[PDB]
């Protein structure tokens, strides 16, 4: 079934995920986008299990135990499927999906949900606004925050980003 | 012109390595593969102006002062750059490259060379070599010496790798 293949590729692209993190994880929320020129932004945040605290991908390097070449190449292997997944999908649909959100459990509960907008922002203010979107998080620099408010002074205007945003009392 | 063509490649990539060197630099050395089902390998190592020491591209994020996403959003477009040149390639020449290195310098002058090889090694492993023939690098640490110990068996079989070679009788 199309529902199977789909199932398909969440698994292989959650394990080159999995095989990445390098500690016990709770969750993992993953972002990937790639329009028709190819221009590219893919990022995962995890909850680690023994802090309760969420990481970055970009932070594994710090602590990683593992050469930064074996780590590389699963990034690799990451940043194909991602590619490749969008082909399939776009001589499946009729067109690709612009960008998607995915997230999963240790449970092995997972969702995933595509997009169609164009995003006009950079990696590093996709990853903050996405942050921002997800967590709540305002950042601790200064330049950061300032980068932050550029995506924020977008929202204040009525504009809206569903692809990086998440699924009564006073 | 196709010459004109494929040297814009050479200096969109030359120029994709450069943004991501955080400092002067004298030489750069290139690494790049991809098979026909998309599996990559590509790196670079440069040569410091100053100290003069070879840096490895993995190694630029230790001391980097920019957000770590600026580098690896130019790490992807480096990567995009090498799979749309393949493809591009293969269209207008009928068969792709497997691999290529590149090496260029502060003058603006390089060298290039293309290959055909399958590469039967890891990328951890690529890169030992290709240190081992470029610069004839040891490693230090034990793990690291007896996986590079993988690669030179097969060259003491006479096994060959050209692709990961530099690009005479004096003693």
């Amino acid at each position: 079934s199309l529902e199977k293949q789909i199932e398909s590729y969440y698994q292989e692209i959650a394990q080159l995920i999995i095989d990445m993190i390098p500690e016990e994880w709770a969750e993992v929320r993953f972002y990937a986008q790639e329009d028709h020129d190819g221009w590219k932004i893919f990022f995962f945040h995890y909850l680690s299990a023994s802090s309760d605290e969420w990481t970055k991908d970009i932070d594994i390097r710090d602590v990683i135990k593992v050469p930064q070449d074996e780590f590389m190449e699963k990034y690799n292997e990451l940043s194909f499927c991602i590619s490749d997944f969008r082909k399939d999908y776009a001589e499946a649909f009729g067109e690709p999906w612009m960008s998607f959100q995915m997230t999963f459990y240790a449970s092995g509960k997972f969702n995933i949900d595509f997009y169609y907008d164009k995003n006009p922002f950079d990696t590093f203010l996709t990853r903050l606004a996405w942050q921002y979107e997800h967590f709540g998080t305002i950042p601790e620099d200064s330049f950061y925050k300032e980068t932050l408010n550029e995506y924020l002074e977008e929202k204040a205007q009525g504009k809206r980003y569903p692809f990086l945003e998440p699924l009564h009392h006073h």
